[PDB]
């Protein structure tokens, strides 16, 4: 013991972060113009991708191949200004469902990293 | 009479500290690498010093620690393109170098190594590798 991903809550966990998330997401000033207007799509993908890099199934790269996550977000401007935003709205997802403690440091930690590193145009 | 294990065969920890030192130090200065590091090495060097002490067959620190390594899923978000896995493979050359590191075990690590920095490429190559 304990993945990431299971000591997160597992699917279960990851589907309601993730639809929180997405909500939020497309509330937010900062990042709905550069998502789809429909997120469902979106946060499919989403929950793909955390459960395989918390340690669940490989779901994303079993459908999607190579994860190669900032090529893919190279077609949009992913200002420090929209990073913030994006983890803003990853912590009221988190708070929103129960995501604390241990795991939560261990899981923000990273996705601000991540974040920093899709990072393509300055503000 | 029991061999020794790879992680005593290369020096231990005293070895182990020294090459993640030295290595995270080459890794901090390669343009290929650096970037997509933290800007303070010393949590990683601290991993990669656990990582590395059970990947030897030395005590699980990092699982004890950490969880399963998975290492594959931990770095799905990074750009670990053929050429950085060159990058790191190249750094730890240099480090298993200043820090005496030769022969079987050198060998062995090494090839052990880079299967695993192989498999954590997860970006296509650039224009020219094909
Ligand atoms: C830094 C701020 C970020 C912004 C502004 C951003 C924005 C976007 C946008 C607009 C898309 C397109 C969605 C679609 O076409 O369906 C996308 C895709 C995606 N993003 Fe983010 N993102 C950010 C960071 C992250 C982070 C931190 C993760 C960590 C898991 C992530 C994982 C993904 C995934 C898995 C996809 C699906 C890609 C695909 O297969 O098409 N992104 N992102
Ligand atoms: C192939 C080129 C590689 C690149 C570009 C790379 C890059 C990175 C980066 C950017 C991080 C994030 C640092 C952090 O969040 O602390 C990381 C984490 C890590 N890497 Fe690598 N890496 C590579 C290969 C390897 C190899 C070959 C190994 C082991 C032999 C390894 C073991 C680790 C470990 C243990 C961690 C810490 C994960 C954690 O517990 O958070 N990596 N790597
Ligand atoms: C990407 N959200
Ligand atoms: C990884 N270093």
């Amino acid at each position: 013991p304990m993945t990431p991903f299971e000591a997160i809550g597992g699917e279960q966990c990851i589907e309601i972060l993730v639809d929180t998330f997405a909500s939020y997401v497309s509330k937010h000033p900062d990042l709905s113009p550069i998502f789809p207007d429909d997120l469902t799509e979106t946060a499919r993908k989403q929950k793909q991708f955390l459960t395989q890099y918390l340690g669940g199934p490989n779901l994303y790269t079993e459908e999607h191949g190579h994860p190669m996550l900032r090529a893919r977000h190279l077609p949009f401007e992913i200002t420090p200004k929209r990073a913030e935003a994006w983890l803003s709205c990853m912590e009221q997802a988190m708070d929103d469902t129960g995501v604390h403690g241990h795991i939560r440091e261990f899981v923000f930690e990273r996705l601000a990293l991540t974040a920093q590193h899709m990072v393509n145009t300055p503000n």
